[PDB]
DNA sequence: GCCTCGCGGCGGC
DNA sequence: GCCGCGAGGC
């Protein structure tokens, strides 16, 4: 297993000073933090680990609390003696996840500065669908080492033991192993990681340095307006209602029910559509009324529950604010995935959406500003294809989709119909999903092989498109893999997939993820500068979200004018300067005002 | 306290 | 590409 002899508990300032002169002269040295509660802005430091060489790890309880519990050095002291190690740039730290670790340590007015290298970034930059990123997985991946999950030493569901609760050397335990393996973890991983460069410049300079920037926008969070969000509670249960006289107005009942089960899938046979929701039951048809009114219904309550009723639950007792949690090793394409408040998640284009967006209220004489990347994936688009024509339409400032609705429909711009730009719009951004031409036709639901004729037309005006896609399905298949701009790869699997049907959903990914993908390392970078401008001649001005291509700040209402000019400045400039870039910046006294 | 289906999650303690 | 939480039958 893994105990009391290998590591070493450090309960007296004499240890503590000589194992800081080790740090002091370690090339890189690990490093954890065990709290009480995952909630950086409101947890306590309880404890630290510390690894020097594989076996070699030691714990320093400061806070264990329990009944009788032994004497340890103050959590003062402990910190007073370690801070100008932990502040020390040239001294490179290696933990999993030290976003974390960062927050706690901001806690007590320490900048955690030698952030050199977090192993559950490695692992994601290594292989992206390569499987989960956490360290008991990692342990068993990289190193087959069962590690002590955490749930064993403090025990699980309500009466969980949180770790100052935990005894000394049990805590000790898991917290030095842990320093350990995730040291070992990155013996093997650096090295694999160091052979070729695209991947190893993504983590040397856009997933590492972007590390300590998501620990501040998540410290600072969004303020919100509980009380905007309560009007349009009340609002979408009478909205709901409706749906369900509505819902009712194309039948039915009986009821025992709601809400599913059998109940609404019932219809399923008298209500004759072909055959577990938001899928199956393809009403892609414009009746029948059940699998189209209930949608409209499970939509609107789902949005009344994930947000407009658990937002208010989350405004933090310490800052009244909200803090959404950014998990940076999630997504397949790289793209930074925001939960708790899953800002991705609130509908864009929808009436009931842009409610929740005027909750999100900028403080009183701040503003929010928005600052967002126009179309950025066609434009990435028309930058991988070399195609002239998209080139240039981007050049002189031509609405893409009506300059392409000209070429495409063979027809001068000035009168370019608007019933003509949806077409050019559907095409458009097909191309950015890898759609597959029926696609287009189910999207712009109504035509048939018309989309195929469409297809043709766009192509043979626009081939760097297709030159561009050949050549990705083909690398796609012969390296297993497809990279961004800076050399992010997607390892596809199955686009060799021996006709496992949706092999072809590998081939939409190889043309999917390179846009996707750079765009994301696009916004990373342009985070990077932004916030690192913040550090330097801190403004008064706050990053408080990052959703889709825009960030959002909380400037002050007397910087505006320069402020949303730095970031035009920052944003489409020392970010990928080869793409064209357009940054459009908007403030409001709220999120949607801003929008 | 128990089972199955449907939507939103995956790090850190 | 696999796990969880929450609702409805019960
Ligand atoms: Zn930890």
């Amino acid at each position: 297993v893994i105990s009391y002899d290998n590591y070493v508990t450090i309960l007296d300032e004499e240890t503590l000073k000589a194992w800081i002169a080790k740090l002091e002269k370690a090339p890189v040295f690990a490093f954890a933090t065990e709290t009480d509660s995952l909630d950086n802005i409101s947890a306590n430091l309880v404890g630290l680990s510390f690894a020097i060489e594989p076996g070699v790890a030691a714990y320093i309880p400061v806070a264990h609390d329990y009944l009788d519990a032994p004497d340890q050095i103050s959590r003062e002291r402990a910190l007073e003696l370690l801070k100008p190690l932990l502040e020390d740039e040239k001294a490179l730290k290696v933990g999993q996840n030290l976003k974390y670790d960062r927050g706690i340590l901001a806690n007590y007015g320490i900048e955690l500065r030698g952030i050199a290298f977090d192993t559950m970034l490695e692992s994601y930059i290594l292989n992206s669908v390569a499987g989960r990123h956490d360290m008991d997985s990692l342990a068993e991946r990289w190193l087959k080492h069962k590690t002590i999950t955490f749930e064993e030493i403090a025990g699980k569901g309500k009466n969980q033991l949180t770790f100052n609760q935990i005894a000394l050397e049990e805590a000790g335990r898991y917290a030095a192993e842990d320093a350990d393996v995730t040291l070992q973890l990155h013996l093997k991983m650096w090295p694999d990681l160091q052979k070729h460069k695209g991947p190893l410049n993504v983590f040397e300079n856009i997933e590492m340095p972007l590390v300590p920037v998501l620990s501040r926008i998540e410290r600072n969070g969004v303020k919100i307006d509980p009380k905007v969000l309560h009007n349009h509670s009340e609002e979408l249960t009478l909205r709901l209602a409706e749906l369900e006289k509505k819902a009712h107005e194309i039948a039915g009942e009986e009821f025992n029910l709601s809400s599913q089960l059998q109940t609404i899938l019932f219809e399923k046979q008298g209500i004759k559509p072909l055959k577990t929701s938001e899928e199956v039951l393809e009403e892609l048809a414009l009746d029948y009324p059940l699998p189209k009114v209930i949608l409209e219904y499970r939509g609107l309550a789902k949005l009344k529950s994930t947000y407009t009723d658990k937002l208010p639950l989350m405004i933090n007792p310490k800052t009244g604010r909200v803090h959404t949690s950014y998990h940076q090793a999630v997504t397949a394409t790289g793209r930074l995935s925001s939960t708790d408040p899953n800002l991705q998640n609130i509908p864009v284009r929808n009436e009931e959406g842009r409610r929740i967006r005027q909750a999100f209220i900028a403080p009183e004489d701040y503003v929010i500003v928005s600052a967002d990347y126009s179309q950025i994936e066609l434009r990435i688009m028309a930058h991988l294809s070399r195609d002239k024509g998209l080139l240039t339409a981007f050049a002189e400032g031509k609405d893409i989709h009506r300059a392409t609705a000209a070429e495409v429909f063979g027809l001068p711009l000035e009168t370019v119909t608007s019933e003509q730009r949806r077409s050019a719009k559907a095409i458009n951004f097909g191309l950015i999903y890898g759609m597959s031409a029926f696609g287009l036709a189910r999207q712009l639901n109504i035509p048939r092989k018309e989309a195929q004729k469409y297809m043709d037309l766009y192509f043979e005006r626009y081939p760097g498109v297709l030159e561009y896609m050949e050549r990705t399905r083909a690398q796609a298949k012969e390296q297993g893999y497809v990279e961004t701009l800076d050399g992010r790869r997607l390892y596809l699997p199955d686009i060799k997939s021996s006709n496992g049907a949706r092999r072809a959903a590998a081939e939409r990914a190889a043309i999917n993820a390179p846009m996707q993908g750079t765009a994301a390392d696009i916004i990373k970078r342009a985070m990077i500068a932004v916030d690192a401008w913040l550090q330097a001649e801190q403004p008064r001005v706050r990053m408080i979200m990052q959703v889709h291509d825009e960030l959002v700040f909380e400037v002050h209402k007397d910087d505006v004018d320069a402020v949303a000019k730095q970031i035009h400045q920052l944003m489409e400039n020392c970010t990928r300067l080869d793409v064209p870039l357009l940054v459009e910046v908007g403030s409001g006294e709220n999120w949607d005002q801003a929008h």
